[PDB]
């Protein structure tokens, strides 16, 4: 059979592009489907932008409260929009970041990073840090989301991103304890309960961050534990540019991706 042909299946049964890449590991072969197409980041990016942060600083700097006003609000921002009075802890933006997509949680986060005008290059930078030097964060939230199709700006590709988030997680870009929060904040995530998580078994682990823009950008990147305990990462990007800037992102898309990917990894 051919997973290829399957994806491809998938792309016309949702009137979609779709980017997959799953990283070979000691027991399993890749899955590269598009793999180095660009994709634009969307909110994926907020988890390697919790790592960078995590990465910069002593944990100590968790504790440290920002604040901000309601002019600070200029995106999708579930939590921060309810603390203007409070400001939120570095810990809690990196929470609401990735649990809630919180847009002025990221946009904190980058100014923590890079400064109010560094935050997107110093991002960059983390990536470049990596061994990735494809992806680059141009734009703040929510602009990011919001490029025409073919613009590299705030773009990354399937591999890239699984090659990044295989290092966060996985491997050793991060000290076991800065790892292990980053790991939690996503395992904690429900935002991508229908993305990844839907097409794989209820006996697999799933941690994972969502992506949603404009032009039907769906994205999801996971870290994926068979019910033996073996790890996989799993990129799945997607969009559906031939519809305009207000095509429907599909979740379902990512899903049945996802269950073609756990039907060569089971």
């Amino acid at each position: 059979g051919d997973l290829a042909d399957r994806f491809a299946e998938l792309e016309r049964r949702y009137d979609a592009r779709l980017g997959v890449y799953v990283p070979a590991t000691g027991t399993t072969a890749a899955i590269e489907y598009r793999a180095d197409e660009r994709f634009a980041f969307c909110s994926t990016f907020k988890a390697p932008l919790v790592a960078a942060v995590l990465h910069q600083n002593p944990l100590t700097h968790l504790d440290k409260l920002i604040t901000y006003t309601s002019d600070d609000i200029r995106s999708i921002s579930p939590v921060a929009q309810q603390h203007v009075q409070t400001g939120m802890t570095i810990g809690q933006l990196c929470d609401a970041a990735i649990r809630y997509s919180d847009g002025t949680a990221a946009n904190l986060l980058l100014a923590d990073l890079g400064g109010p005008g560094g935050g997107t290059a110093a991002f960059t930078g983390y990536l470049r840090s990596l061994g990735d030097t494809v992806s680059r964060l141009d734009a703040e939230e929510p602009e990011l989301n919001r490029n025409p199709p073919g613009d590299e700006r705030d773009t990354t590709t399937p591999h890239a991103i699984a090659l990044v988030l295989q290092q966060l997680v996985l491997g050793n870009a991060l000290p076991p304890d800065k790892r292990a929060l980053l790991t939690d904040w996503m395992a904690r995530n429900t935002t991508g309960a229908k993305r990844i998580r839907a097409g794989f078994p209820a006996d697999w682990k799933v941690i994972d961050k969502t992506g949603t823009g404009d032009y039907g950008r769906a994205n999801d990147i996971a870290v994926v534990w068979s019910p033996t305990g073996v790890p996989y990462v799993v990129a799945v990007m997607s969009d559906r540019a031939g519809g305009g800037y207000d095509a429907e992102p599909r979740e379902a898309l990512l899903a049945e991706a996802a269950t073609c990917v756990a039907g060569v990894l089971a």
